[PDB]
């Protein structure tokens, strides 16, 4: 203590006049020492902002760093000999170092600078080396690799040298090299990378040691390489130097964006050479683009490193480099608790979430076998009978032929007083109310049709196709009217008349041949022919009620076009679109169907409109050619286009088919598939659907949108409704937790009775409902663990055999994320049939490959007696192909503030963008990239963005005329494609609308794309010269050709994606650079103000020295001092404004993704904070004066009519008598109860365009949930929710959670911040889909949940995905990147075959006769298992392929390791154990041929015959530790 504080300042006085201690007894100039430590490194203060934290933020870690720039001054700033001396400050001896530092620092003013100055810029350095602790990834494989990444070379020879940690093995004279080419051919060989190697050097600094052991490697890869190929040589190397130094390397390392693999440091020090100026090419990196730093650890596969911190600008110098527990529970506390609570379970999940609807499921007990008879027991002859039976119980025709014709009544009385309607004059618009009723209307009779005014007569079988055709045109034509029908409706009565007649085959023998004849003209004679006229009916009733829309709406688009004419151009054309696609929608019904006249209705109508809507003749002809043959079965010919009956011109810029192509998005969506089991839906179903009828495998892509999951419960519909006593099982993306709340909530469509337990559904291992309830119920829902255990675990074999049938979620996204070895155990192993639920997979073949050979092997394995029908495995894409990606399409664009701007902004204001959203177009449209990659996803939509596109294409590959295109047939080549694309893209579907098949223009016009790169930037590498077919490939001239379509390219590219994340995104880094330097500014002119010339023995100023310097901005503020791009908590500032202006952009339900836990609650909290003081700046006597004035005012009114009422009630006295004259008391009582009005003062305006415009639920449960919260509050979700602020994440109770998910489905709140689950095992409603930061972690795996998102189930037109989006470039590496693709693990493992043994030797114990039927189970289970062999990663490890047997060289080994060991348990003394030798009683027996060789079942059979025996305690101890 006093001693070292004697000891100090006696080692200072004696460098510079005699104490500081007292020379001066402050100083005070602190604030010249801290001025030049901060402005290099952090560490001085404990620097505070609103206050310090925990106080071991900056205990702790501070004073390292702080006593370190201490130290490592004063230790050389003791020179003038030594710096071999240490200074160490304590405590006190901060102070007194500091005292010692300032009264030196004036002593000489010239030393002081290089001794600071150099030492702080080595320290720095050092610092930056150090920041720092480090992660731990992982593995290499997330990020190796797609796309352009680096290893510098040096670093690679030192890689090969690097190690002890193991003395280098193989006995070599110095031929080593083999190291890089092990490395090479491990990562191209199983990844991607395109790589790079710099040999970035010299560096080097050898001899340390005598060297070199480094030319020999760079000459032999150079030569490998530029061979041009060889099969093992490439990679490919260049060639510079300048050492490192940048002003070289720049020009490539922008070009073709990157990540980075480089060596800092053991050990071999020396000091300087190494450490120094490779540290430094990472404060480079990080201070231009910025990219990140890696490596040599310990990879294949991974390693280290550093990041994503913020870095220290500038700071540079090269100047070295130089020249039980399941039972007893149930008992002691059994007493009274409380009786049970599980009534506390069920009722939980029967009350829970709604959303979809629902096909048949009632109560069945039975089990079916079809066979009928008489029963009676004969009547063996008709005459027995005669007449047999009649009429009665035919009331179920009386009354149902009543009814029907009782809705032809009704039907055309409403249309009585609709037809006529507000009858029309011209010109008044909109007015017109009966606009809107029509539509309505029109969906009322849709919603009709089932069961009262069609069929009450069976439908019956829905035939076979033409049959509802042929039996429908003979009926009018027997009548004399051409369309019969519905004036005059009822006629049911000529139908009978002509049902007798054509006796002699009643109805004529076309007809009942296909009928397979029923009855003659009995029962179905008349049901079927009934519900032909029916349908009929209904169907033309409807037709002209569309037929008055399309009517109708002539008249509200005549000023829509002509008044607009006159303003500078002429509309509407991007508004005047739905006239068009009405007319579409429309004429769309017919289909099978006989025309309602065209003399009146439909035709006529349309033809006035259509020709009035601008369309010059020849689209005329179009319209009723095609259709007439649909028409005809009715229809004549053709008015010709003569004689009033066109109309005024916008045509050409146009012609006809591209003012469809131009403005609109969406486009049909035909139904018409299965009518007696269905949904409809859209295709894919009425291809899966069959499968699963079957029994069989399969799985589905589906890219998301994607419907993938809810489709499975075929499974569950045929368990339940027939012979129920299989399980169904439905198995999760896994714990936690996201399967359960869905799963539970779909299987309650529909709960089903029983006897005695019974039971409807068990889950867990969870994260709820929790461990057990394990058993009974028909079906299941647990996680990967819980069911193998339930499967080998031998007790639950029962159990296994009783499951037909099992499917598991997630697929993808698990096998990217996860824990992507327990899937392939479960696809090995054991009966089902199963479907399975994946998007997205780039590899088609290996995956389908994989499955059905283990399919097969199944199959081989049930044998002889085989599978009852089925096995097989089929594999849905089956292709144009594309989902529910085809249903809507998602556009992005993005966040980029216009740098400088005021913040906080909200509400009753103008507005307009500003807004950071912007558009953005995909970016990279490339030459280079599309060499590789041509032309890789994600993209897709259409119109306006190939549209045009096309336009620029089409003028320039075909104008070339004609100067390197002439060699060979090139030119041809191309002009044999590219025109017919145009025709391609309309005439799929001409005349109204295409499909839907606008798609197909993508897909059409990326072979004219693509190809071309394919030719390319890159001579004769791609196509690849000299083979004989014709394209090119034998031309000399295609160097000439490639360079005269590298113009082509570029010209018309880089128009369409337009660089908004360059452009503006430069602003923000300039900003930030006119930013951080002001500071520099602040801080070095404020020391000169801190002393003052108010001070000092010199000449004098007065203070004329004051504020910054010296070319001068207005002092330091932006959009704030922390404006600061790509940083955190950035972000809060602006999301605010962002959400504002896409609910003031998008109408839409808002969904924000982050990462969870602090972080997802820091951003909640910000939010909250806002609006709070929002309302402080309304409520504090503004505009709220006023308001609140009328209704205080108002209830005054109110309230005192109470108290009159009361009185004139309250008379006092009836008087007619006497002399008062007439009157009664009370006489008037007719007013009256009143409520409530108003009083408010919880929020008013700046929450409430926050939160949802429109909502549901009834008021009452919603407070009661909220009610609930309040008690046990968490996060004071009760005062983020009723602020329109959704949640979802950990850290909060189950119960509070669960009442939030369904308050943003019932679209009562405007928006929710959560974590990336709610687009995987859970699921919400999205349309906004809003993205913060980049960070720490994303893969296209996980992005791809969320890109496909939003395009809501029937209802939205378009997803918007709004990213935040911290850096630059990478936007890039989640879009460009082609696919997320299937590359699994395992068995072989350890633990497994553990498991195996001790199942085989458990029936070994004691009990033998049921040995037989064990150990034959066994033979089966070993071939089942091992089923391939051998799956996928497994064949790049040590097998190969696809091999294995394998288990022998492992087995033998751990044989005699079992049980040798000593006592064992524990260490107590003998007895416990005295067993330690039973390993040497099966070994020598096991070692005959190390048993033995090849084939399967000699392998299990052998081990039929170990023991393999532990003291019973120690390997069971093994196994359930694991369970
Ligand atoms: N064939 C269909 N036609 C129309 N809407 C459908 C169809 N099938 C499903 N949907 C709807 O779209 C919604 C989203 O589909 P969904 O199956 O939940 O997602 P996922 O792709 O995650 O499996 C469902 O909630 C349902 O409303
Ligand atoms: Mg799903």
């Amino acid at each position: 203590m006093s001693s070292r504080y004697r000891e100090l300042i006696a080692i200072f006085g004696e460098f510079l006049e005699e104490n500081d201690f007292h020379v001066r007894i402050s100083m005070d100039r602190v604030g010249e020492v801290k001025t030049l430590f901060s402005a290099k490194t952090i560490p001085v203060e404990s620097e505070t902002e609103a206050a310090i934290e925990v106080v071991t933020i900056e205990a702790a870690r501070r004073r390292d760093a702080l006593r370190r720039t201490c130290n490592a001054v004063l230790r050389t700033r003791h020179s003038d000999q030594h710096v071999d001396v240490g200074t160490i400050v304590a405590d006190e001896e901060e102070r007194l170092a500091w005292k010692f530092l300032i009264g030196a620092l004036a002593a000489k003013n010239s030393e002081i600078l290089p001794v600071v100055e150099a030492e702080l810029l080595l320290a720095a350095v050092e610092y930056h080396y150090a920041t720092a602790r480090p992660e731990l990834c992982d593995m290499f494989v997330h990020l190796s690799a797609s796309e352009m990444f680096f290893i510098d070379g040096d670093s690679l020879f030192m890689a090969a040298l690097s190690p002890q940690s193991v003395d280098w093995d193989l006995i070599q004279p110095l031929h080593v090299i083999y190291n890089a080419q092990k490395l090479l051919y491990d990562m191209h060989c199983r990844g991607a990378r395109f790589h790079v190697v710099f040999f970035d050097s010299l560096l080097w600094i050898w001899e340390s040691a005598p060297a070199k052991l480094f030319m020999r490697e760079n000459l032999r890869k150079t030569l490998m390489s530029l061979s041009e190929n060889d099969a093992k040589v490439g990679l490919s190397i260049s060639n510079f130097s300048s050492y490192y130094s940048e002003a070289f390397e720049t020009y490539v390392k922008q070009w073709e964006p990157e990540f980075i693999l480089m060596s800092d440091g053991e050990q071999l020090g020396r000091l300087n050479p190494l450490q120094a100026f490779f540290v430094r090419p990472s404060a480079a990196n990080n201070t231009h683009d910025s990219r990140r730093k890696a490596n040599y650890t310990d990879a294949d596969e991974a390693n280290p490193y550093r990041l994503r911190r913020q870095y220290r600008s500038i700071v540079e110098d090269e100047a070295v480099g130089d020249k039980s527990d399941d039972d007893a529970g149930g008992n002691s506390a059994n007493n009274k608790t409380a009786g049970a609570k599980k009534v506390n379970k069920e009722h939980a999940g029967q009350r829970n979430k709604k959303e979809r609807s629902k096909e048949d499921e009632i109560r069945e007990r039975s089990n079916v076998i079809a066979a009928t008879a008489t029963v009676a027991e004969w009547h063996k002859q008709m005459n027995h009978l005669l007449h047999a039976v009649d009429m009665s119980h035919g009331r179920t025709t009386n009354r149902d032929r009543d009814e029907s014709i009782n809705t032809i009544m009704a039907a055309i009385k409403r249309l009585s007083q609709e037809k006529f309607g507000k009858n029309f004059d011209p010109g008044y618009t909109l007015g017109g109310s009966t606009n809107t009723a029509v539509p309505l209307k029109l969906e009322m009779w849709r919603l009709l049709v089932a069961a009262s005014q069609l069929r009450e007569v069976e439908f019956a079988f829905a035939m076979e196709d033409p049959a509802l055709k042929d039996s429908k045109g003979a009926s009018k034509k027997k009548d004399s009217k051409s369309e019969y029908k519905m004036l005059y409706g009822f006629h049911v009565i000529n139908q009978f008349v002509e049902r007798e007649a054509v006796k002699g085959n009643h109805w004529g023998q076309l007809d009942p041949l296909r009928k397979a004849k029923p009855d003659m003209t009995i029962v179905e004679a008349r049901s079927y022919l009934r519900w032909v006229y029916l349908s009929f009916v209904e169907m033309h009733i409807q037709l002209k009620l569309k037929c008055r829309v399309v009517k109708l709406q002539l008249e509200n688009w005549r000023a829509e076009r002509e008044r607009a004419r006159l303003a500078q151009e002429s509309p509407k054309i991007a508004l005047g679109i739905p006239l068009f696609l009405y007319c579409h929608h429309h004429v769309l019904a017919v289909i099978r169907d006989e025309g309602p006249r065209m003399s009146s209705e439909d035709i006529d109508t349309v033809r006035s409109a259509l020709k009035h809507f601008d369309l010059p003749d020849s689209y005329y002809n179009k319209l009723d050619q095609c259709i007439a043959r649909w028409q005809n079965m009715t229809l004549g010919t053709l008015l010709p286009s003569l004689l009033p009956q066109d109309k005024q011109l916008f045509e050409t810029p146009e012609m006809l088919q591209l003012i469809h192509m131009g403005h609109l998005l969406e486009r049909p969506f035909v139904r018409e598939h299965d009518y007696r089991v269905a949904f409809n839906p859209d295709n894919w179903q009425r291809e899966l659907l069959d499968i699963v009828d079957g029994r069989g495998s399969a799985v589905v892509c589906a890219p998301t949108s994607a419907g993938k999951t809810f489709i499975s419960y075929y499974c569950m519909y045929k368990a339940l409704r027939r012979t129920n006593k299989k399980v169904v099982v439905y198995l999760a993306p896994a714990r936690a937790l996201i399967n359960q709340a869905v799963a539970d909530v779909c299987a309650r469509y529909g709960s089903k009775k029983y006897k005695n337990p019974g039971r409807y559904i068990y889950g867990a291992l969870g994260g709820a409902d929790y461990h057990q309830f394990h058993d009974s119920c028909q079906v299941l829902l647990t996680v990967p663990e819980t069911f193998e255990t339930m499967l080998l675990s031998p007790k639950y074999t029962d159990w296994v055999e009783l499951i037909d049938y099992v499917i598991l979620d997630e697929i993808h996204s698990m096998e990217s994320n996860g824990n992507g070895d327990v899937w392939e155990r479960i696809l090995a192993l054991l009966p089902c049939p199963f479907v399975a639920l994946s998007a997205t997979l780039g590899e088609t073949q290996q995956l389908c490959s994989w499955l059905n050979r283990v399919q097969g092997r199944l199959k081989e394995q049930t044998e002889e007696m085989s599978g009852k029908m089925r096995d097989f495995e089929v594999h849905l894409l089956p292709s144009e192909g594309k989902s529910i990606q085809r249903w809507n399409d998602i556009k992005k664009y993005i966040y980029l503030p216009p740098p400088g701007a005021a913040l906080t902004q909200k509400k009753i204001k103008a507005q307009y963008n500003n807004c950071y959203i912007r558009d953005l177009h995909p970016l990279s449209i490339l030459t280079a990239d599309q060499l590789q990659r041509g032309f890789p996803p994600d993209i897709s939509l259409v119109p306006s963005e190939v549209v045009s596109l096309f336009e620029k294409m089409h003028s320039k590959f075909n104008e070339v005329v004609w100067p390197n295109y002439s060699s060979l047939q090139l030119a041809k080549t191309l002009r044999a494609q590219l025109m017919l694309i145009e025709p391609s893209k309309y005439f799929e579907a001409e005349t109204y609308i295409t499909q839907e098949r606008a798609r197909q223009y993508e897909a059409e016009v990326k072979n004219a794309f693509a190809y071309w790169a394919y030719l390319g930037h890159e001579g004769c590498e791609l196509p690849e010269n000299l083979v004989e077919e014709d394209l090119d490939d034998f031309s000399a001239s295609m160097n000439m050709a490639v360079e005269s379509i590298l113009r082509t390219f570029a010209q018309k590219l880089n128009e369409d994606e337009a660089l908004l994340e360059r452009h503006a995104a430069d602003g923000m880094e300039k900003k930030k650079r006119m930013l951080l330097r002001q500071q520099h500014l602040q801080l070095l002119q404020q020391q000169e103000q801190e002393n003052e010339p108010n001070q000092e023995e010199s000449m004098e100023q007065k203070s004329e020295e004051q504020g910054g310097a010296q070319e001068e901005e207005q002092e330091k503020e932006t959009v704030g001092s922390v404006s600061f791009p790509g940083s955190r908590q950035f972000i809060r500032e602006h999301i605010l404004n962002v959400l504002r202006e896409l609910i003031a952009r998008d109408m839409g339900p808002t969904i924000v993704f982050s990462f969870e836990s602090e972080d997802c609650g820091d951003l909640v909290k910000y939010v909250v904070e806002q609006l709070e003081e929002a309302e402080s700046r309304y409520r504090k006597t503004n505009e709220f004066a006023l308001y609140k004035a009328r209704i205080e005012r108002a209830a005054a009114a109110q309230e005192a009519r109470r108290k009159q009422r009361e009185s004139t009630l309250k008379q006092k006295r009836l008087t007619t008598g006497d002399d008062g004259d007439v009157e009664v008391a009370d006489r008037d009582m007719s007013d009256g109860e009143g409520e409530d009005e108003l009083f408010v003062v919880p929020d008013v305006l700046p929450e409430f365009t926050f939160i949802g415009e429109k909502c549901t639920v009834e008021p009452e449960v919603v407070d009661s949930l909220m009610e609930d919260c309040e008690k046990e509050g968490e996060d004071l979700l009760l005062r983020a929710l009723q602020r329109g602020i959704g949640m979802h994440h950990a850290g909060v109770k189950g119960k509070l959670r669960a009442h939030v998910e369904r308050l943003f489905r019932g679209r009562h709140c405007g928006v929710i911040f959560s974590t990336e689950t709610l687009a995987l095992g859970i699921h919400s409603p999205c349309r906004s889909v809003v993205l913060a930061g980049d960070h720490i972690l994303l893969n296209p795996t996980q992005f791809r949940q969320m890109m496909g998102r939003a395009g809501r189930r029937g209802l939205d037109y378009l997803g918007h995905l709004v990213f935040l989006g911290i850096t630059m470039r990478r936007i890039k590496r989640l879009m460009t990147s082609s696919m997320t693709v299937i590359k699994g693990n395992v068995q072989m493992d350890p633990i497994s075959n553990l498991r195996l043994l001790q199942l085989y030797d458990f029936n070994t114990l004691r009990h033998l006769k049921n040995e037989a039927g064990w150990k034959t189970h066994v033979l089966k289970l070993a071939e089942r298992l091992f089923v391939n062999p051998l799956f996928f990663q497994g064949r790049n490890s040590v097998a190969g392929g696809n091999m294995e047997g394998f288990t022998v060289e492992w087995l033998q080994m751990l044989l005699g390791y079992f049980q040798r060991e000593g006592l064992h348990f524990s260490d107590h003394a003998s007895s416990l154990g005295s067993i330690l030798q039973d390993a040497m009683y099966v070994f020598r027996e096991a070692h005959v041929g190390n048993e033995g060789f090849s084939f399967i079942r000699m392998l299990t059979s052998g081990v039929f015959d170990k023991a393999h025996y532990s003291p019973l305690y120690d390997k069971k101890l093994n196994s359930g530790v694991l369970d």
